[PDB]
């Protein structure tokens, strides 16, 4: 599950992730942090 900072760093890790780029080398270009739960805490955006 990824659990971002913002919407906007979510909407670049989507980019990222179309064309099929890893996903930790998506979370590091974005800040957006992998967990292996189903759902991230608080209010970072899924």
């Amino acid at each position: 599950t990824t659990c971002c900072p913002s919407i906007v760093a979510k909407s670049n890790f989507n980019a990222c992730r179309l064309p099929g780029t890893p996903e930790a080398l998506c979370a590091t270009y974005t800040g957006c942090i992998i967990i292996p739960g189903a759902t991230c805490p608080g209010d970072y955006a899924n």
